[PDB]
């Protein structure tokens, strides 16, 4: 419909060495059960962004400073546990460091 | 398809008297040029959440408890600045307080 829901946002000097909450990758499939792998990869991940593949939380780890890197561009994809084989079509997602 | 990007999320040790910023509404006919207005609507809109109906940035204004309410469920609307018709279908966001 034109909405854009798919971005997080960090506010910045909230950042550090301590890990702040960016947000949750979620299927509306995934019942709970951990069944269901978490998939984040794209700009900064697996540095500044980690994610808990079972709970689905996105932290940050660095300090970031939005005059260095505005935004970074990350892709969410939800597989299965076992399987491996994708549940939700992968898609894009945006992380803006606030000013 | 079930991906759920329409939550934003709030840390609890951060609200306070001190309006925290929790998210932005937008809609991809947004030019840019402030001819679209944002409107929330829904549990707490316009007290404890706050839009900057220009920017559509969304802020809460008061401290906030889990304990006392895990969570907020709101309504994004889209207008024409003059017109006031609706550009966008009114979509359904939560605002979950974090732990």
């Amino acid at each position: 419909s034109g909405w854009v829901w798919n971005q997080f946002f960090v506010i910045e000097e909230y950042t550090g060495p301590d890990p702040v909450l960016v947000g949750r990758l979620h299927s509306d499939i995934d019942s709970g059960d951990g069944n269901i792998k978490y998939i984040l990869s794209g700009e900064g991940a697996g540095t500044i962004f980690v994610i808990d593949d079972k709970s689905g939380n996105i932290h940050a780890t660095k300090t970031l400073d939005r005059e260095e890197r505005a935004q970074y561009t990350l892709m969410a994809q939800a597989v299965d546990r076992d399987t491996n084989r994708p549940l939700e079509p992968p898609s894009e997602f945006i992380v803006k460091v606030q000013d």
